[PDB]
DNA sequence: AGCTGCCACGCACCAGTG
DNA sequence: ACTGGTGCATGGCAGCT
């Protein structure tokens, strides 16, 4: 096997599997990384083998990396942002391509789903939104010019995918898309004035054409994520948020965990959509809230079979690339039996929205029909030994299969009539396909074999004969065993003829399924864990009552203490001193996540909550020189309709430039910047600012002290804190009864003063 | 689901269902015919770990019995699947003759794979430890022992307290832990892998003592410096008890047992080990550890014992010195010993595969090639003048009678394993070249029969083959087959041939067959005779590995001495440390900018610094080097300075900043010592403004004061370069840095007293903050400065 | 070279016969 | 109590395109 190298050569920067066998071996730079990446030994080769390759193809291909197989040219490739067979993706997590890139005056970016068709642009200004958007979209693939400048963006990323400037061109991009689209242009879809981001998504579409070498009906429509119709949450803010995924990397104890429930893995991930893209325009908050109202008495009737029609958007696109299975055509059809009870259950659903999902459904009834008669109850998982069309679909099918049915009849009558005559009670009719059918007689009575009897095969305790008669009906039974299978394969594509006209039909059923079910969940969620519908208010402000962390409250099993929250623009600023130990940081992201989640339509943790348009979420609650950098952040961004939440800047350099840090920070989000602010402090001295100034207030939390421990109580009330901690646990932790009373000693002397 | 009492099953499971009993909790591989199989929830849990088929063994005893199996031949593919995730695997083979027997086949379960235990090279790491060990719990204390089960290092401790033994944990790292039932701290032990809980019998001493003696061969462990600690005695008799229920064989290997002593050894809290990254940097890597810019031993036993040296410095100034000794004298001498020393190999798991009595032909063959480096090693050891290096030139031997067996007895290149013959060599017995040249017949009959019935009968498509299946054969084509001799005995019927036997080759294939499972067997008799006539001298040979190894951790020592630009520090009676243009070993060598170089003096009348200067100024660095020179210098290695002086050290603490914050303090403020030297990087956490500086206060003076230990501690508070002013021994130094208004400047070099400002607002405005609000804290920094 | 399906094997499960 | 023949996990490799 010398001529393989040449192959290395079509394309270098993909690890190149090779077939060697019943195996796929690697070489050079693609042995080392594979055997880093999937685990595997090293002899430079290694290899994997054949019956496990597509889940040795989705590790390399979560982990960001394209793999080519060989066996001889580069027959199959598939890549992080383009697969769409079910095995290669993670159920219930978008896998999503993109494209950005760089002009002289901001930045263009796009993502595709490719199952879904969801296809976005947006247009970042300032490279901070851009990396906010990176964070959140988390694409398996991303497409960059070389050209681009700012490389820390996407410098440790997987899935990087170096691009050429000229395939960032506009006017070759707004073809292409406009092709793709079948429009002149590009104005139905909101886009015709954003050029930056065009070229992205005309890079984007271009690439993933080159992986499919197919057309890709299913993306018949683009959309441009503006920043004034989302509250902007920069990265540190969704990852100490725990949105989606707990700061320990998985997703346990993160918001999602506890508020999706769905019983769809195409409602889950657009949950999990909504919760990271909080929208401004109450329209359509007011829209969700009222839909929740309204299905939570329908919930126990409608999961049950909504959890039936499954994933529909990603069987969807399966047969927009015509690589459907059989067992997908299958639960297709499932899902279509669900159509006419769940239309039957929603049609009582006193709301204009509800009633809206419910016609976007459909029924689809001929479909129905269709693969009722046209595939059996539970196909196997190919086409390729057929077995998947039904009994009286197509009646030539049925007359080959009684022509095979009764040719392997006669044979099984051959057995009994070989044995009758021959007296010999090892004798039977086996099928092989190395020596097509063959009359079998054991060793021990082979010697007693009718001399007609011609032999071909001796095995150890038996030997094999063929008679004329037998291969007369080895053909009978070929020849219409062939043709039946020909004729499943021919009656299977022209199932896909029939299915494709209505794709975009069934792709907005696929949605309507999977907003259904998003908005059920919600419902369920806030019937089932005592949530509250918020109303808007026109000026800024956060009124809350008896308000909680969604999370904490049901991931702890101790009782969860509620508070409230008094933010108006005549106190806008609350100083929380006292212990932390969770206390506060909880207090301040519970804040936070209800806000979060108002704006994403839902109910929310609480008796009630009034709350005033916000723009932007900044949590810095988690070096100094971080702490400072993130600090910089809020300074430079928040505006009078900001949430903001500070946890304790000035721990981590000198008492007096910390606490001087403090007081320009706290002055600066009061006065001039006038942000809605929890600022969390531990400098007492702070507590001077209500006085010095208008619009902030002290409020504290407490401990209170029983037995031989401490108890660290929840409760935020009026007032600057009027004790301090440390030495109290320090002397549970068991410091020397003398060190802790020349340390109290110390801290009386160093209070005194200021 | 039925009752399933002992007559409801049949004999085989009767059987299976004894040994399993002796095993529930542990997969039982079952060797039946040519597979080892799993019954029951076994073969369930096997499918899913192994990627097996779940089948089942029809019944009538009410439903089927769940079984998987895997056939004997690929039996370690699978074994390595499992050891990998952490479980134990019984094996039970066959020991009787199915032909001879009227039930079931005898069976044992002949050894058990646990994670611990585990001696062979596929499922261990050339470079690290696998040890078992095995911990328990007094009223009072502590038992802790481990055992390198492929060296035969066995060692015994007892921790005072539960901090020293986080420490030992983190230290020795065990696959695998055995406990006891009654052990009270769960919060040091859970969460570890390889847990295995053990009743409390197994940690009764006298059954310890005596098991150990009958062990050790002795009547008493007093020799062994054991006799007085029972606590850790419990822990060595559990572990023994258990290694010698997954092996069983004499592990003639485990000759001895040692104590670990407190004050033997330099000893640093769980804390320390991590911030010194000594193998394991803060992500779990070995990348930039002291271990990766220490490490290029040529041996896999050298960089192991390299690693726990570094992990386990030794207080007996005699060692080091004479440590010290070796590293100069052989400095000139790395070059040439490096390439040959490599050659040697992983002598020491060798050996253990020899004693354990596992040792493959390649085993023996690298062992033979081991023994082939000594004369050269010996010729280069001489002339190097040395008084410690000629004790290893010693104890390395030379094994020339050995070298000589097995250049006799195995060929150059022999296979994997003994299971297929062609191990043993041409000239070592007699009976086996007879054998051999009878099934090698070769060259021989085959060819000229087949010519012969060839011309004979005129059909040229006649062949002659084997097949394993029907035997050895001669073939016409199927259009030639109707003209064979009508003497031709049809044996084997194909598409398009067909076979025959004769008289002359059924009766070739008789010879054949039994001169070659005779040669088989007595290659097999041969081979289990190299382990006895090599065993006896097995002492001799652990010595030599041992040699070897500690040869390849000197000779690197020295090379890393003089590439990396390294001198031999000093010891001196008194606490104190007094580095000389010292440098951070590992810092030094990733950066590209030169590495500033500085000094430090602690002393009894200098013994703690406060140590004040700029966030990414240089003070964590400053400090580690300080440890890590330390470390160093009491591993007898030479030292990253100028010039080293330093006096005794028993532990080192280290704190790098809520109830577990304080905890580690307090064990700090209890356990040190005026020989301990104390590592506190800005300690001091409150609930308010002067909360926790306070406690860092108090703690400060009472390091000073009542503890007198060497202290350097780092802050950001400036209050705290007031202490020398107020406590006796304290001092204040800085990390220094400069101005230029608007920009940086880290000058990485430490200086006597205080700083001259502390740098928040600079680092602040570095970091973006508006220069609006940095205009106002400044304002408000001069309104605080006002008050003093 | 690729693909199918016989065989390794001790043991248990039948039927068909003492 | 037989005689006799099946039929098994997986992986090696003969037999046959
Ligand atoms: N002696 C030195 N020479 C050159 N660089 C140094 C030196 N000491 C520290 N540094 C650099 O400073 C960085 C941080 O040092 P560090 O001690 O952590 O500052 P801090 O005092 O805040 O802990 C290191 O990453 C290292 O590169
Ligand atoms: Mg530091």
């Amino acid at each position: 096997m010398q001529q393989y190298l040449r192959l290395k050569a079509q394309h270098p920067e993909i690890l190149l599997f090779y077939r060697m066998g019943d195996f796929y071996e690697l070489f050079y730079d693609d042995a080392k990384r594979a055997s880093q990446l999937l685990d595997i030994s090293l002899t430079p080769m290694a290899g994997i083998p054949y019956h496990a390759v597509e889940n040795y193809l989705a590790k390399l291909v979560n982990q960001g990396e394209s793999v080519a197989i060989c066996e001889r040219k580069v027959v199959r490739i598939v890549t992080p942002g383009t697969i769409s067979d079910e095995a290669l993706l993670q159920e219930r997590q978008d896998n999503l391509l993109a494209a950005i890139w760089q002009d002289s005056k901001g930045f263009g970016y796009a993502t595709l789903d490719i199952s879904s068709g969801r296809f976005r642009l947006s247009e970042p200004a300032d490279r901070e939104t851009m990396a906010a958007e990176l964070q959140r979209t988390n694409p398996a693939e991303l497409l960059y010019a070389e050209d681009f400048a700012e490389m820390s963006l996407i410098e440790g990323r997987r899935g990087l995918r170096r691009r050429p400037l000229w395939e960032f061109e506009i006017d070759t991009a707004r073809q292409q898309l406009n092709l793709q689209f079948g429009t002149r242009d590009l104005v139905g879809f909101g886009v015709e004035n954003a050029p930056r981001g065009l070229c992205a998504a005309g890079c984007l579409l271009q690439y993933a054409k080159d992986t499919q070498r197919t057309t890709l009906p299913h993306i018949r429509s683009i959309t441009m994520e503006r920043e004034q119709d989302s509250i902007i949450m920069d990265a540190a803010t969704r990852r100490n948020l725990e949105i989606t995924q707990n700061l320990a990397g998985g997703a346990e104890n993160t918001l999602a965990s506890v508020l999706d429930c769905t019983v769809t893995p195409m409602g889950s991930r657009m949950l999990k959509r909504w919760l990271h893209m909080p929208v401004r325009d109450t329209r359509v908050l007011l829209e969700r809230q009222q839909t929740i109202g309204a299905l939570q008495d329908f919930t126990a009737g409608l999961q049950p079979v909504l959890r039936q029609v499954g994933d529909l958007e990603r069987i969807l696109a399966r047969l927009a690339l015509r690589t459907a299975r059989p067992r997908d055509l299958a639960r297709m059809r499932h899902a279509f039996q669900q159509l006419p009870e769940l239309r039957a259950q929603l049609e009582t659903v006193d709301s204009a929205p509800v009633q809206a999902l419910r016609e976007k459904m459909g029924e689809f009834a001929e479909l129905r029909d269709l693969l009722e008669r046209a595939i059996i109850d539970t196909p196997p998982v190919l086409v390729r030994d057929g077995g998947v069309i039904a009994s009286g679909y197509n009646e030539e099918l049925d007359e080959w299969r009684a022509l095979a049915d009764g040719a392997t009849d006669y044979l099984e009558r051959l057995e009994v009539r070989e044995r009758e005559r021959t007296g010999l009670d090892t004798l039977k009719v086996g099928f092989n396909a190395v020596h097509g059918y063959y009359i079998q007689i054991s060793r021990g009575q082979s010697h007693l074999a009718p001399i007609n009897y011609m032999r071909r095969q001796t095995l150890k305790n038996a030997e094999r004969y063929i008679i004329p008669e037998l291969k007369e009906y080895e053909d009978k039974v070929l020849t219409s065993k062939g043709k039946a299978l020909a004729l499943e394969k021919q009656l299977y594509e022209e199932l896909f003829d029939l299915l494709l006209p209505h794709l975009e039909a069934l792709q907005q059923s696929a949605s309507a399924l999977a907003e259904l079910d998003v908005l059920v969940n919600l419902a369920e969620r806030a019937y089932t864990l005592n949530y509250t519908c918020p109303t808007f208010i026109d000026k800024p402000g956060i009124r809350i009552t008896e308000g909680r962390h969604p999370v904490v409250e049901q991931v702890l099993n101790e009782p969860f203490i509620a508070n409230p929250l008094n933010l108006s623009p005549q106190r806008r600023m609350l100083i929380i001193t006292g212990p932390n130990m969770g206390g506060k940081s909880t207090y301040m992201r519970q804040t936070a996540l209800i806000a979060l989640m108002a704006y994403i339509g839902s109910y929310v943790p609480a008796q009630k909550v009034e709350i005033g348009p916000i723009d932007r979420i900044f949590t810095r609650v988690g070096t100094f020189m971080v702490e400072m950098t993130e600090t910089a952040n809020i300074l430079h961004n928040a505006t009078e309709y900001s949430l903001v939440l500070m946890d304790e800047i000035g721990r981590g350099t000198s008492t007096y430039d910390g606490l001087s840090l403090a007081w320009a920070c706290a002055e600066n989000l009061a006065n001039k910047i006038k942000a809605l602010t929890l600022f969390a402090t531990h400098y007492f001295e702070l507590t001077q600012l209500p006085e010095k100034m208008e619009g902030v207030a002290n409020v504290h939390l407490d401990a209170l002290e029983h037995g031989d421990t401490i108890a660290f109580m929840h409760s935020v009330q009026d007032g600057a804190a009027s004790k301090s901690y440390g030495l109290a646990v320090a002397a549970l932790a068991g410091v020397p009864k003398e060190v802790i009373k020349r340390a109290r000693q110390k801290l009386r002397e160093l209070e005194s003063i200021s």
